[PDB]
């Protein structure tokens, strides 16, 4: 009955918050899960002791860095033998600074972790899969439907979630074409009641909500499954969205 | 398992083709279904006799028709004492007529049964789940990526495709803004291998594919499980389309 | 030099609004106009007046109705000999009520003024540019990004809206396909100022506007003329939105 | 005529193809330019010796440096006093390579020439507006429909065009919300018959466009001379294709 039994995933961000939510239902799910996160060896430590050390693996990573990509994949192997699915859910969230006052290294940083992060990571998922899972696989780009709670302003956080909503496109359809069996789909989550804010933003985000309220963690978790296992061969280079009607 | 327990859903067009597909999802995951059809007697006995009369009921039904709505609520209500979740999938498909030599009167039946059909279909829908679920529901809009082969050149049928997507929003919205916990999306399947594909197109057809072949109704069937199920509870109003990359 | 010069014109819903400020925009570029309005006498009588007969016709027509297309058509014909342009710009707006309570009857009114129309005006243009202007042409079908002020929940208008615009592009598509050079675009205006916008809700509607302020008419003039010459020959079936960022 | 009287515009990759075209028709409307190139030393003194010292000026730019940024703009302001337009019109084309053969080398040089240089050119030219324009302005971002003939399968140009597409939304809006006039707008070319056109190849181009056959440098020019002008002053945030129906 285990819907992703077998399976190894690789979850980025995926010790805390929205990451986390997906673990869990991966777990729930009976797949092996790599946790990574780049500073948060705390939470990564709590998620492998909730999973247990039988189905679940640490790896610290940033993800902009390519050098760290071959370590997740080398330690994944290592420990589980083989790569079914990549979940790029790692990322940074937009700030309300005027474009002319943005510094080219901050526009830079967005872009490596919201985008190139995204090219490396499939890439080395592909690689993966073809050495290991028969060359069949599924990859999974998240990037939540807003960054910012007003307008969509942030020049970087856009730019980045455009480009990876149109590098999810053409990577499923650069691998289709070549007859590769490996699956390109995008997931956004709308706003996911993760952490405690001040009560003035949190009225201005839940307005912003057409069901009235945020959704949790899981909710991401449950399309992920579904992208993740055998009954969504036929979805790729497609986007899935799941925001309350956010961006209806 | 049993992802839709005790889950009432009635699906259009339900007797064969992408339709059959759901309600064979469906009814695997515990859901009582009532599959209807306007032209199609033997295949709806065919289908209640192997899903059982205890979870399955067949209504004959013109889904351009607001008589037979209420015809379907009527016997839905009578059999199984509720409505869950409406799948509309009955509809019909494109031509490769000139737009100038269009006649109203058939510009008009597309529009009748492709459009206002999904309208009807949400409304009498929406009345049965007030009066009977608690005010709580799944309403599923199925729309294909393509109607035709070649280039979407069907004004009939885009426009009412491009209205049955609108409606979607517009009416997870109207149900939202007032509270309503009944929640709407589409899906959108590519290229099906069914009894209804033009045998003659079939070749043709898989070169607009870019995986290199067509889906099986089950691949919509599971989407379907996914939104008709509280898996789902924060998808609204959103588009979920599995294509093989048709559109990517 | 007049960017329309010899262009004849029909301009729908064109004697208010912004359809007048099509017209004017029209006129101003040497175009001839036949403008017409389904209850407004008055104000056809006085954009003639403006205009000058010997360069603009006022013709009363219900958009909705088959055989109002027929009379527009003969009488732009007889009095200006050809038809190089139709600007679809007529309408009705939307209602913020219950989707449950629709009446049918007044869903269908919707769709036969907002949807049904454009193909009817399409497809009497079309023939009537084959037959007087060498089947060359532009087609313009006017539908606002926003018939109410908050969350867009009218079916039959947002219904109306999404077919409208896949019906350009269907459209244009067909008669491409054949070597038609007839063109069809859509124009999307945002929040225009003029004596239609409902009193109590001015100020509503200006906050969502980005820029902070409403358009004048002749800003869908202008990109209307670019539309109707021969400076968009290879724009087609294609969106025009002005909105001041509206829906970016 | 001049619908660009008095105006000052930079174009990037103005030299030849596209980009003169937009060039040629903004001396046409009385608009004074600076025309931009990598490497066309050629390319550039010709477009002078066509248009005259008086009006329009070469300077040589590498569009993803930073600092030739702030050189252009210094060399605009010495000769014309003032920036009133900016096109960014430079870029790099695609290739059909597999995505996970593609070095991060050279997935960097594409969103380096093709993305960032759109956000350090957009920085600059407000900049260069609020200094010498009173903050009024119009920045248009050009990018092609498609790279490939084929399906949109590089990962890094489908990449920094979905980046660049989002990138102009949220400029606009940036700047909208601080009640900056300075508007900014994309454009996307479909084919355009230019001198890196070769045979055969043309085949394959032309049967990928509804309309059978390319189109022109001016036929970009034209929108961007509307989209440069008064005449948009509401059209923000939003994309104008010209592709003979490609993407319809």
């Amino acid at each position: 009955t285990d819907r992703l039994k077998d399976k190894v995933a690789i979850i980025t961000g995926g010790v805390a918050g929205i990451g986390l939510g997906i673990a869990e239902c991966y777990v729930r799910e009976g797949a092996k899960v790599v946790v990574t996160a780049n500073h948060n060896v705390d939470g990564g430590r709590a998620a492998v002791a909730k999973f247990g050390d039988d189905v679940s693996l640490f790896v610290q990573q940033d993800v902009s860095k390519e050098a760290d990509w071959q370590k997740v994949i080398d330690a994944t192997i290592a420990k589980f033998g083989r790569v079914d699915i990549l979940v790029n859910n790692a990322g940074i969230g937009g700030v309300n600074t005027a474009i002319e006052d943005l510094d080219l290294a901050d526009w830079q940083k967005v872009i490596d972790v919201n985008l190139t992060a995204n090219f490396l990571g499939e890439k080395a998922a592909i690689k993966a899969m073809k050495q290991t899972a028969d060359a069949k696989g599924s990859i999974i780009n998240v990037s939540s439907v807003a960054g910012l709670v007003g307008l969509p302003i942030d020049p970087a956080y856009s730019a980045s979630k455009g480009g990876s909503r149109l590098l999810t496109h053409a990577t499923a359809l650069n691998l289709a074409q070549r007859g590769i069996d490996i699956r390109v789909n995008s997931v956004h989550p709308g706003w996911i009641d993760t952490s405690i804010v001040p009560e003035d933003l949190r009225k201005q985000i839940i307005a912003t909500i057409p069901v009235g309220h945020m959704g949790q963690p899981q909710d991401i978790g449950e399309v992920c499954v579904y992208l993740g296992s055998d009954e969504s061969r036929f979805a790729n280079g497609a986007e899935f969205t799941v925001d309350g009607g956010q961006r209806a």
